[PDB]
């Protein structure tokens, strides 16, 4: 599913991301835009052999099992394919664990390089929330 901007904002708000660990909703929408262009089916292979999955590009080296990342962890206790669903619940629930682990949203390289320190409220402006 390719989400619209305000549709994704509303779904993330319903699932409890607005101000989660202090990160306003615009931060999460901005991260999703630059990680996946709002496409739940996005995948990208990394140099080390892990793969990033879904609308927030969650990595198989630590967070999910894809059966082909030897020696990896599965800290969200899910198959990585669950992160590609049109229902974003699994992605949101795993992202809450990631952002809680000490490094906040710096875990998402595109957030650090393209959202951090910008006017992220622009990403939800005009939306009915
Ligand atoms: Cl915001
Ligand atoms: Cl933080
Ligand atoms: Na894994």
């Amino acid at each position: 599913k390719v989400f619209g901007r305000c549709e994704l904002a509303a779904a993330m708000k319903r699932h409890g991301l607005d101000n989660y660990r202090g990160y306003s909703l615009g931060n999460w929408v901005c991260a999703a835009k630059f990680e996946s262009n709002f496409n739940t089916q996005a995948t990208n292979r990394n140099t080390d052999g892990s793969t990033d999955y879904g609308i927030l590009q969650i990595n198989s080296r630590w967070w999910c099992n894809d059966g082909r990342t030897p020696g990896s962890r599965n800290l969200c206790n899910i198959p990585c394919s669950a992160l590609l669903s049109s229902d974003i619940t699994a992605s949101v629930n795993c992202a809450k664990k990631i952002v809680s682990d000490g490094n906040g949203m710096n875990a998402w390289v595109a957030w650090r390089n393209r959202c951090k320190g910008t006017d992220v409220q622009a990403w939800i402006r005009g939306c009915r929330l």
